[PDB]
């Protein structure tokens, strides 16, 4: 019934819930107003904890933790421009599919735009680039609004973790003062499935077409395997994204094609690889000459698999549009199309391409931004993450790294894109996938340096390969965030300091100039 | 007719119009989408450009710019989550109410919301935190068109700068090819008054009343003066903070206190200066204390002065709001009121207790947090410019800087405040006011830290004095961005590193352990 004890039964309501709905990481900017949220998280058991004190640092951050954990993931800042600087890092969540839980401290209503300090206008403050936003009551402890807390609290993380997934907002207004009560301490899964008249109609559809899947940046894991399978049985090809995962899941393959961006660029070959179905997973590959051939080709059949119903699809190509599971939809095409189906020149013609190109390529590879990435699928461990900046570095992956038989967790930002945050989203996915690899460009280097402290004070395992094209020495740098500097200026100086990153747990930088 | 031509002639009506219109600097991101506008500017022969490519970093930049000289400065980004790196800026200029043009580059409509790489919802991006909104058409050369794009390149400045002053956002939908045709090339101050009848009932309102004017951060240039005379000529005090710049106008004075900060929190001095009326002048003061003290006060005339119509009162305490000039009411003041008005009894009382608060305040400063405003005081030339951090730097120049006999501008971001942006937003500041300084704690430094770059490669000028309350090493981040780095553990070390970086034109950080 008193002020501080209102306070302290409000959001331990509240945070309870969230730990208990499955979020495990918080990420939490410091200031005044968010200060009794900050540390009510800090007591709770279970819930571990970040601090960034770059909020745009801290979207990116707990971004990258919650697209490579799958996880639902708290961030936390104070009020005024402080909860602005979530505002790329929501955008990108958003388009990504994302699950956020962006808790914003605000002032309270008599301090509400009014020309207080610290204090902006908060509400619907990130658009519709949030699946929800709620403005919460000023703490209160009675039995309806303790469960109203509690109501909230699961709310927010179902929602966030709902498919099509995404970023939620919720604002709270907090009354001076901010001293919580921490002595005693206060402390289903569904998815898309098509019916049986429906599957019936896709399965005779395309039950003796010359067909192709494409598969993009797609999020789901374990896909691999039952995908390569399938395309194995009907004997179609699988264009495949860097990002998707089938250029670097531990096997060689018959059907995975990687250099379609290369190959598709000449107009007789356009021609004489024309489908008469194609199915889509994933988000849109980075190929502008697959999204050119795609565009171009038409009187097909253009499945595009789309659980959350996001409507991707910047070719306008789409005949049948498919909103159910990705792993659903391969085991019941699996179980139900023919093996006797298999058509060997369809298949044949592909591959063809596709050796004839990985020639053409390593011809030129042993003589140097596209010899940074050969070097890099050659000297990577078995079993690794990479994120790759937006910049460059995307389109030279697409060209340049051709299928291996190592398990590689590949990772971007290909939702909003952007040269922005990609070192503390590659920092933020560290914490779930070792050893990490950070494939990044100078600007974008630049842009998010500052989130290098993250690595520092949490003493994390991240390797940073600089493509520096270009004033800068970035030694300083790295002598500033305590990393290890390396510089490369040949082949064999790469090789050393691959070997040398690997061998400590601690950031390492390798500038290529 | 043709498609670059038409690119060309949209662009260039809407680019003139800005400069016309008073737009002499740029601030450009680079980018894809942006490539069009910045290449036409780049070409305008007036118009100076910046580039910063941080987008965080540009925003800040252009305010502090903007906020120093009164131009309405361009902000211009790329597609995606670029724009949204403008946000706590944006919300910053609105609070503050700098003119800023915020021009965000976008893909066309057949690229909006359809999954296209480097794409976001950018209609309505930064939601009530700008004046106005426009979504521009797709560029077209015809009469009517290009008259438009003329139309809104003066109405875009024109609303930025009518008062309230504040930032204007324009969406620039471009469709592919982006290569202008640059060979050859393509290329009224109104004031609110108040009424003869409303003047009177102020005059006689407090025609021998005791009052106190209160003057907080402030806009308008040149008002020092004319306020200092009129509370002269009542035998009024001034409560003047250290943003109103009356504490550092080139003269000493016998109107203007500056330890209302140490002596209102006390009881007893609380109750003895109760005065009659109160007139307010620019935003709130930073003064806690003080703050509590005019909440306090009851029965009492308050008059603020809001030209705008912000409606800045987070304590309520508004009997009269005044919506005019400020130079205005100053100047009428100064002809319509009494000289025979003058009770020496009641700002005598008010500067005793200043004088006596100054020496409570001065037996401490010979032994640093305090002193290291003191010892600023004292080193600064006659005529300089003082960026202030929103963190602790401001409480203790509300204490520890009373007033001196030189013209020092002094600038904070005292909107929606916070402790990000604050280093380009002096940076900024610094094309204007030389020699620029920035008092600021490392968290501030830290977070704008990268802005560095913009002193770097355009060769600017400023001195940054880091009270480092506190696992970083400074000097690394000064040897990165070709600063002078010095170390002051005493006073004499600070008064040599002062001494040095005002003999020279460049980057100077100071550290304060």
């Amino acid at each position: 019934t008193n002020h501080e004890q209102v306070l302290t039964d409000y959001l331990a309501a509240f945070i309870e819930e969230l730990v208990q709905a499955g979020v495990k990481e918080a990420i939490i900017s410091p200031g005044s107003r968010s200060t009794p949220l900050a540390l009510m998280m800090a007591e709770h058991p279970i819930l571990k904890i970040y601090v960034d004190v770059d909020e745009r640092s801290a979207g990116f951050f707990a971004l990258g933790l919650a697209k490579a954990s799958k996880r639902p993931v708290v961030l936390l800042c104070t009020s005024g421009t402080a909860a602005a600087n979530y505002f790329p890092a929501v955008a990108e969540a958003n388009l990504s599919q994302i699950p956020l839980i962006v808790l914003t401290a605000d002032r309270p209503h008599e301090l509400r735009n009014v020309g207080a300090p610290q204090a902006m206008d908060q509400l619907h403050l990130y658009g519709s680039h949030v699946k929800d936003f709620t403005d919460m009551a000023l703490p209160e402890n009675s039995e309806e609004m303790l469960r109203y807390a509690k109501w909230h609290g699961s709310r927010a993380v179902d929602i966030a973790m709902k498919t099509p997934r995404g970023p939620v907002h919720l604002n709270f207004p907090l009354r001076e003062p901010l001293v919580p009560i921490l002595e005693p301490s206060p402390f289903y899964y569904t998815h898309e499935v098509l019916d049986d008249s429906s599957i019936q109609k896709m399965v005779t559809e395309c039950t003796g077409k010359k067909g192709v899947f494409v598969v993009g940046p797609i999020d789901k894991k374990e896909l691999e395997q039952p995908m390569v399978d399938l395309a194995k049985k009907l004997g179609w090809p699988i264009l495949a994204d860097p990002l998707s995962g089938l250029r670097s899941y531990g096997a060689l393959d018959e059907v995975v094609i990687d250099q379609y961006d290369a190959f598709l660029k000449e107009a007789e070959i356009i021609d004489k690889l024309t489908p008469e179905v194609v199915i889509r997973f994933g988000s849109m590959p980075v190929s502008k000459p697959l999204k050119n051939w795609l565009e171009q080709l038409s009187d097909i059949r253009f499945y595009v698999v789309d659980p959350g119903a996001a409507w991707k699809d910047p070719i306008k190509a789409v005949t049948d549009m498919i909103h159910c599971d990705e792993r659903f939809l391969l085991d019941i095409m699996q179980q139900n199309m023919p093996d006797d189906a298999k058509d060997a020149a369809w298949l044949n013609g592909w591959t063809s391409y596709n050796k004839v190109a990985r020639e053409i390529v390593l011809a030129e590879m042993a003589n140097e931004e596209g010899k940074i990435v050969a070097e890099l699928r050659r000297l990577l461990p078995d079993k690794a993450g990479l994120f790759i900046g937006n910049s460059m570095p995307i389109r030279d992956v697409d060209t340049y790294f051709s299928q291996i038989d190592k398990k590689i967790k590949m990772l971007a930002n290909r939702g909003a894109n952007g040269i922005d945050g990609v070192v503390s989203s590659a920092l933020g996915a560290s914490v779930v996938f070792q050893p990490m690899f950070l494939l990044i460009g100078d600007l974008s280097f630049y842009h998010d340096m500052n989130g290098l402290l993250m690595a520092k004070k949490y003493k994390m395992n991240l390797t940073i390969v600089i493509v520096n094209n270009d004033e800068l020495d970035f030694r300083f740098a790295a002598a500033f965030y305590d990393a290890d500097y390396h510089e490369a200026k040949s082949v064999d100086e790469l090789e050393e300091a691959i070997d040398k990153a690997s061998y400590h747990k601690g950031l390492d930088i390798i500038e290529v100039k």
